[PDB]
């Protein structure tokens, strides 16, 4: 049950970060 | 700036949804 | 069993495409 | 060109792994 959560979170973070930067820079 | 933020918007949407789903299902 | 496959595939495709372009353009 | 292709490389790697995992597990 976790591993998946962990992963999904990772991916989610990469994506959010990517967005943020895509705005800023 | 724009095409980018669309791509990243999508990315974060799919990823966050995957996370949500993986946490509750 | 499928839905997940489907999703993962989608994401995979977005990523591959993103790569390809990141090379080409 | 480069930082980008690193980001996209990562993205495709994590995503493809998620797909693989979801198909066999």
């Amino acid at each position: 049950y976790y591993k998946e959560i962990a992963h999904a979170l990772f991916s989610a973070l990469f994506a959010l970060s990517e967005l943020y930067i895509a705005v800023r820079y």
